């Protein structure tokens, strides 16, 4: 449940790349071969939290999705409501140096997705260095993910 100490939301803004993940979703343990690195743009929201705008390629086009991360009452901690999945999730920035990487941890808080748990690696570049990949693997292990649940996302 750790949140980056002295979190500076303004320094967390801008362009990130979703470079790895690990989850307890059976769906991932199966459908990981199909997942690709996505760009995610982080900007402040009207409520003092964050809008996360992610893009991915389908056929000839780059689709855009936005997720509102509402502040959850300590800096670096957020909540996300998924109407499609009838669930709310806690999202925490556990660790970040702002300029190279962030380690995020998301967990179900309300609704049928309550059980859900996911670690995410954000990278400022599309090529995370080996030391960062090692950091993420170690982070995921600390969170209870086995090796075959950890996925590094190809560019
Ligand atoms: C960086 C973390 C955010 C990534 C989310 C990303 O924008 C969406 C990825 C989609 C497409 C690529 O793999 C599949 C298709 C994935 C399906 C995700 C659907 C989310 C629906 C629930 C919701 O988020 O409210
Ligand atoms: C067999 C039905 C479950 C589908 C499996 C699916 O890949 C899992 C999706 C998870 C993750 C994405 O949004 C959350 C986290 C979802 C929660 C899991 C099941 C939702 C069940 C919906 C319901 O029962 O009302």
């Amino acid at each position: 449940v750790s949140v980056q100490p002295n979190f500076q939301q303004d320094k967390f803004l801008g362009r990130w790349f979703s470079a790895g993940l690990a989850s307890n979703s059976s769906w991932l343990r199966e459908k990981k071969a199909a997942l690709s690195m996505c760009k995610s743009v982080v900007a402040p929201a009207t409520d003092g939290g964050l809008n996360l705008t992610s893009t991915f390629l389908r056929k000839n086009q780059c689709e855009t999705r936005t997720m509102l991360l509402q502040p959850a009452g300590s800096l670096g901690s957020y909540s996300y409501r998924s109407p499609h999945w009838g669930s709310t999730y806690s999202v925490s920035v556990v660790e970040t140096d702002y300029d190279q990487y962030a380690l995020l941890y998301s967990q179900g808080s309300k609704g049928p997705g309550e059980d859900f748990r996911m670690a995410t690696l954000y990278s400022r570049t599309q090529t995370p260095r080996a030391e960062l990949k090692e950091k993420f693997t170690a982070f995921c292990k600390a969170q209870g993910f086995t090796e075959d649940t950890i996925v590094f996302l190809p560019q």
